[PDB]
């Protein structure tokens, strides 16, 4: 319909500092999304200080 998959929580979010993910349970299909203002591969860095 829209979303309704299963959100990543903080605690497993280790593969995405400052990223999302959205982990689709009935469909196997793990996709981790990033801030689009951010930088670094482990999603350390940032594109925005104010």
């Amino acid at each position: 319909r829209k979303g309704h998959f299963s959100r990543c929580p903080k605690q497993y979010k280790h593969y995405c500092i400052k990223g999302r993910c959205r982990f689709v349970v009935a469909e196997q299909t793990p996709s981790c999304v990033c801030d689009e203002g951010y930088i670094g591969a482990r999603c350390e860095r940032v594109d925005l200080f104010y």
